[PDB]
């Protein structure tokens, strides 16, 4: 059996640690909060007393932990990488990737690949759960069979850094439509409104509007800000979206998306479609 | 002949409404502020009524399209008699406003009044997969049922005559989320020199396992079943890598509202649920995040 080590037993990790023993993995964990690893140990797992012990155990390391200031310490006594290869399955930034793949190149590692998980810990493992890869194509294809332990992975680019770059804008969606889902749900429910009822009328609406995320792309591409749907209206819609809320006793999320509209309709871009919101990110570092 | 029918306001969606009645066979009155936005109209034998009074006296059906209802209200004040008059409002609003605007065109003595929440944009308005909202006196939707049909597929979601906006109301809150984080992740993508469309094509299966977890949610948010395996804090530091991820890039940051009422969640315990978590943190408490 091949051996291989992970760092990090939280929700992922656990995930992660039964999906490489099911695939028939000699697995060594560790993790900060050790009673993590009980399901793990009767499942043949061994638990190392600390991260050097852990890496020492296996010439590939997984990790899957909080933040990559986490894993940054996590290694810091952590002197020996020659031999080893580290798959980092730690969401991060860009330039975190970077910091934690010249760390480990400093210690000597053979290879650093950095994924994200596009799916929860409950379906880790199913072939439609996908991992973004990337770093070297030579160390992808020597680590996919390993990896397809937890689904299918895609191999995004040979630069490091960007599973990350990709994972963070993917959140980015994911966050905003979390967000206006809260918000719809609170302002349903202190209706009286039944929320099945209304995923059921509201799922296929999303839907179409998911098949429009590649239209707003190549406008966006191209610097097209005309159409049909301003700004000034949007922003007007989502001012009773507010006063809907507050008249049912609910809170209101969405308040960035008004500032930046409202900004907007200032600049004298309230003409323009929700496009035209892309160069008002781009052009200022500003928290909206 | 023609049935005729009136329309108030001539904006990007009036306009799209006034070309669907009229190639679905109507004879179509038209008042717009701007008057001059009717020009499009005038080949197709649409006639332009000088006053909201002249255009509601043209026929027995007035559709009305504003940019809101306090512009909806402040043209009632220009209109005294809507007996024989039955009004059907596109104009989106609160659910209050959609009830005075009720009683004001009651005290005026119209037939009926409904209330109608399009969900689409202009450009897709008439085509059948195309869906309003109707709410209000079921009689008067099914006597405008046909008419409807010329801007696309109508449902009947309530007698009530607030539910149209109501629904409205919280399916916009949902689009409006889509494009904020939509917005946030294609400049992030633009500003470090990907491809949007490609970028888009990659996106398309994982915002699709997105799209159906949102039913999911909603049974687990009526339960009121909090507990899963992608808690609030770990969620959060990911929107704190967003941020610094687009500063790294230069590029501003949406999803505030997000980040502060997730932090809150965390300083009243709920670090450790799910997504779900907050939507009582919404119900309790009239702030703005
Ligand atoms: N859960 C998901 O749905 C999901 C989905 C995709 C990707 N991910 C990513 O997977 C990674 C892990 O997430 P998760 O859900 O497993 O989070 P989690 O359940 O909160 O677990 C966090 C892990 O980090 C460890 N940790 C936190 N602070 C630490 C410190 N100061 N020192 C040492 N260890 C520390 C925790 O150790 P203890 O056990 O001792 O607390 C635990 O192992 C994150 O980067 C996340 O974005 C998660
Ligand atoms: N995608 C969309 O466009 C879309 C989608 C679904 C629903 N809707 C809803 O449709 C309604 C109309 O939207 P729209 O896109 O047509 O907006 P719009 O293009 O901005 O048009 C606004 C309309 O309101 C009129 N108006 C504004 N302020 C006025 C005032 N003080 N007095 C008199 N008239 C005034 C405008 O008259 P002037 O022409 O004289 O300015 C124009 O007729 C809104 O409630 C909107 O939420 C729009
Ligand atoms: C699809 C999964 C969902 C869990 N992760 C984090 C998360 C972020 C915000 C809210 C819930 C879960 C990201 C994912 O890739
Ligand atoms: C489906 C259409 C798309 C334009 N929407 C305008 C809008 C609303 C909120 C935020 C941005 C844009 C309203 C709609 O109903």
């Amino acid at each position: 059996k091949p051996h291989v080590s992970l760092i990090g037993l939280g929700n992922m990790g656990l995930a992660i640690a039964n999906c490489l023993i099911k695939s028939g993995c000699k697995l060594t964990v560790w993790n900060r909060s050790a009673e993590k690893a009980a399901s793990l140990v009767p499942q043949g797992a061994t638990v190392a007393a600390t991260p050097a012990e852990c890496v020492a155990s296996s010439p590939t390391i997984v990790i899957c932990l909080l933040n990559q200031d986490v894993v940054q310490q996590t290694l810091d006594e952590v002197i020996d990488l020659s031999g080893k290869t580290i798959i980092n399955l730690t969401n991060g930034t860009p330039q975190q990737a970077v910091k934690v793949a010249t760390l480990v190149q400093q210690r000597g590692a053979e290879s650093y690949i950095h994924g994200a998980i596009m799916t929860t810990p409950e379906y880790l493992g199913q072939p439609s759960s996908v991992t973004l890869i990337s770093g070297p194509k030579t160390a992808y294809e020597s680590q996919k069979e390993l990896l397809s332990s937890i689904g299918t992975t895609r191999h995004v680019s040979d630069d490091i850094a960007k599973a990350s770059l990709l994972d963070n804008a993917l959140l980015s969606v994911m966050s905003g439509v979390f967000e206006g889902w809260v918000q719809a749900l609170a302002i349903v429910g202190a209706a009286g409104e039944d929320e099945v009822d209304f995923a059921a009328l509201a799922s296929p609406l999303v839907a179409s509007m998911a098949d429009q995320l590649p239209v707003i792309a190549g406008r966006v591409r191209e610097k097209q800000y005309v159409g049909g749907s301003p700004i000034t209206m949007g922003l007007e819609a989502l001012e009773n979206i507010s006063e809907t809320s507050r008249e049912l006793g609910v809170g209101v999320l969405l308040g960035s998306m008004r500032e930046v509209m409202s900004e907007a309709v200032k600049k004298g871009k309230g003409g323009e479609s929700i496009a035209g919101l892309v160069p008002m990110l781009t052009e200022l570092d500003k928290k909206w």
